[PDB]
């Protein structure tokens, strides 16, 4: 019975294979068939290619030896290699054209999700080319989805030598009969088969995956669309910045490129962006996923005033100052969305671009006020319930698991009767004691939020709603301004509080505003529709944020 | 008696002044004298410029109002503005040409070092231009050297209104007679003077600084060359990555740009790079200053094998993997220098560029060994003393303050008799009980190292020297390779162990090797000659690391 799956890289997890380029170059340059492939394998286990694959020499040392083999082969074949013949150019192109075989990676992901130990076993080189970063990125994206990466040049052994197969089994801590091994080179399957492993000669992916599901008894083909990569809290880089004597800000950090600062809403965490973090880092951005003031590992002072928008914005500016960042793109959701618009209004020099999920840009009415406005719309009643210190805290802190299970639900699954929260005396007066698990969350993800809120609870988070008169006065100073920096507004169809129609007048204040819209999406945007959120943000980032 | 110094920005801390561009544009376009300056100030306190300076409107909203004032002024003067006349182009250029007035900044730095409270008081705008980042960077570099930054557009008040002066005094918590105020606009000095503050009308910097030193009694002019900006540990962003179950790695992070991973030697800290960190971040790099395994906030496992080069390198690769970095430039000193060369030899795909301070590239002799080689050269005797577990630990841990005071000394100041460490039974057998403070370090910097080594001591750090046979075997696998990625070797004249002549054969292994060399520089390169280290690294980074 199988418990391990091993994948080759070239021709299996990455396509097109580099071996197929040697053939394509012969045909294009009308060279004798197999001349390039023969110079490549010249001298078998004694040759330059084996020394390269074993880690004896680097790719740049190998290039001239391949040229000499190419010359030797052309001489024997009584032919002449062209004028502009360059091994470097051929291999540079081949490596750059090679992409992840997404359906093969998904099958490996599905196998690992069902309890399989997964590994990449590859014959590779030590790449010292000026352009090595391309391959370095490919190996990075790939390796993180597997338990083991075994590279010939790092282990000093090569496929098809029997030693590498014994090394593989040892690494996996599995007997040969419990291993499926997938390779596009028949010669490399032979020793795995001889040892008793299940082998699959990979020609086209579909057939290979049909064999893979037949042998494992797990559906890998015709599978529903997978969710994006999520985050394991313990595998992230955690950062800590003191912004003032009693205030430290915590964040999770992933990627290189322009800085993208993610700002969650109420009552959330950096972990609310778990499905965006690997995606935005992969798209070429440096992600800074915040624990906002009052949350997780960030400080949670008890004073209401500590959570007014002016103080919160000033602290985010200091946060940039202490990290040495002149700008960041600011992306917010719910309360984080309100803050990002105010970051754009008050500090446009520090904001590369601004995007909000659900939260429209709410300009202060100097004639009315937020209190009067909140009373006018029954959907905002819960904000009045949040006013009196202690009341909402007691209900939200009573049973943490019930709190997040009741809150973190899709539009259909909801248990909250938003209209009369004050009258009924609570958000969960009609919610069960043991809510069911929403289709959006696992038990483990709920438990991460539970552990996070054990430190400071709901005082600091609730205080974000207790600064209406303070925020209104501060906002009124911006009544003559406009947002003229790149901006994105993302509406959610089924958000019953932050309704799409609430954003209809935003172009008056933000004339160059770009939009995004997600159908069948509730309040918890990032986890409700992760794939579509990622697609909207990546498209807007690449076009408007550089 | 003075205790506060206030500086204006345009024409004082930054040059050339933007007001001087309006005059230069009139002369270049042969326009009537003062036309551009008059359209700029049109309507005084009621005008568009005042609304901009108070934060009522953004720079992009102001541009069209300035054009209309320019039209109105040209009409009255019975003249015509040119065809290609654009306020945006003029201001874009003016802002970009404006640089920090380095001698004025040094005087502010010297005043702050002597106990003065320093502030920037400026009439500025909310910059929403596509090119705002330039100014955002200037304000960033500048603000960090002052206690306060007061911006008109953020306080809704403007110079010369008396309210801003009362706001300034309140912020400073100082009476007017204790304040020096420097401005290039006579009209803006007037209210400060009226209140009783010492004022300086800044025309040329030299004269202004002569007045400033005459009034404060502190030497600001003709001062010795200042050291680069250092780091305050509590103001840095601290990062933590788990690289394996029992190993977490700590680092300090500053800047945006290509990742630059700094690797200290023995017995050091991330803080050994304190003079390089602000400099390299300012030069356009993302600095990652490590606490290497066994040091500071990084884990310190007790087992010798945990500190062999193979394990240490694998962990640095995982460190990159967990941060989502495909590459970093690796810069090392002493033991960190040895590791960076091995990172280049074994993982060239993950290394953008490699630089070493003092440590040459030491290729294994398959015929000899490191033990035999270490015995052959008496300067390396201390490494034999480091072999026996517990012995070096007892001496180094006995009195931490004495340890770092005895070690961290320039070549002349040294108290160690390196030749016979074993024979004499210790590194400090001829060092005083209370060593004097070296010219390179303050009491506070020594105390930071003391507090750092209180956590794990010298076991983990000493174990880096206890892997000779393990490192030799691993290194022998690389005997056929070459380092062909961008590489820099920096030698130190007065290092008595890692002597410059030890690097003389490096070109055999690294043919494209670039070099740097520092005269009158001992073992502690980074703190001995910080200005020259910064100059060598920045020059090589900008030319070879992108
Ligand atoms: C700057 C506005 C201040 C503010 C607005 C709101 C609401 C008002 C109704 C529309 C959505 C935001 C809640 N809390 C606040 O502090
Ligand atoms: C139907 C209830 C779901 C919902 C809740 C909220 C609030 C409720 C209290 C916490 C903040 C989100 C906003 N929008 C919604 O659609
Ligand atoms: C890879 C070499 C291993 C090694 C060398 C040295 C010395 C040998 C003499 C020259 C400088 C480095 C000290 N410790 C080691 O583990
Ligand atoms: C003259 C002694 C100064 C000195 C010490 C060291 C060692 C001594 C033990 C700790 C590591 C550095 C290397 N090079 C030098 O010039």
């Amino acid at each position: 019975t199988l418990r391990a799956a091993v994948f080759d890289l070239d021709g299996v997890l990455a396509l097109p294979a580099v071996f197929g380029v040697l053939g394509r170059t012969e045909e294009a340059l009308a060279l004798p068939r197999g001349l390039l492939n023969d110079a490549f394998q010249k001298g078998g286990p004694e040759g330059a290619t084996t020394r390269l694959m074993k880690g004896e020499i680097t790719l740049s040392q190998w290039i001239p030896l391949m040229e000499e083999n190419c010359r030797k082969c052309s001489e024997t074949a009584k032919v002449c290699l062209p004028k502009n013949f360059s091994i470097k150019e051929i291999f540079d192109k081949a490596i750059s054209a090679r992409k992840i075989n997404r359906p093969m990676l998904q099958a490996a992901l599905m196998l690992r999700k069902k309890g399989f130990t997964t590994a990449i076993l590859t014959n590779t080189w030590l790449d010292d080319r000026a352009e090595r970063d391309g391959l370095a990125q490919l190996m990075c994206e790939l390796k993180m989805h597997f338990d083991f990466l075994i590279e010939s040049c790092q282990v000093g052994m090569v496929k098809p030598e029997p030693q590498i197969y014994k090394f593989l089994l040892d690494t996996l801590k599995a007997s040969p009969s419990e291993v499926v091994f997938l390779d596009d080179i028949g010669a490399n399957l032979k020793p795995a088969r001889d040892l008793g492993m299940v082998t699959i000669l990979v020609q086209d992916t579909d057939t290979a995956l049909k064999e893979l599901e037949k042998v494992t008894g797990i559906q890998l083909l015709n599978t529903p669309a997978p969710l994006p990569t999520s985050c394991n809290p313990s595998d992230m880089s955690h950062g800590y910045v003191t912004v003032k004597p009693r205030v430290r800000l915590h964040f999770v950090e992933l990627g290189s490129g322009p800085a993208v600062c993610l700002c969650h809403g109420f009552p959330e965490s950096w972990y609310s962006w778990r499905y965006q973090i690997p995606a935005l880092a992969q798209a070429g951005y440096r992600v800074l996923a915040m624990d906002m003031k009052g949350y997780g590992e960030s400080s949670a002072p008890p004073e209401i005033e500590e959570y007014c928008m002016e103080v919160l914005c000033k602290e985010m500016v200091t946060f940039l100052d202490k990290l040495g960042l002149s700008q960041a793109v600011f992306i917010g959701h719910d309360w984080g969305g309100m803050l990002v618009w105010y970051m754009a209004l008050f500090y446009p020099e520090r904001v590369r671009a601004v995007a909000s999920l659900n939260t429209p840009f709410i300009p202060a009415n100097p004639n009315m006020s937020p209190l009067e406005s909140i009373k006018a719309n029954p959907v905002f009643d819960y904000q009045l319930y949040f006013q009196e210190p202690g009341v909402a805290e007691a209900e939200l802190e009573q049973n943490l698991s019930r709190t997040f299970k009741s809150l973190f639900r899709a539009s259909d699954e909801s248990v909250l009767s938003m209209h009369k929260v004050c009258e009924a005396g609570g958000l969960f007066v009609n919610s069960p004691e043991e809510p069911s698990l929403s289709r959006m969350v696992t038990e483990e993800e709920i438990q991460f939020y539970v552990q996070q809120f054990k430190k400071s609870g709901f005082r600091g988070p609730l205080n974000w709603y207790r600064n209406m008169e303070r925020n209104w006065k501060w906002a009124c100073k911006s009544l003559g301004r406009k947002i003229l920096i790149p901006a994105l507004m993302v509406t959610a169809e089924k958000d019953f509080v932050l309704v799409p129609q609430m954003s209809q007048h935003m172009e008056d204040w933000i004339p160059h505003l770009k939009r995004g819209h997600i159908e069948d999406c509730g309040h918890w945007t990032q986890m409700d529709k992760p794939t579509e959120v990622n697609q909207i943000l990546i498209k807007w980032l690449d076009s408007d944020a550089r």
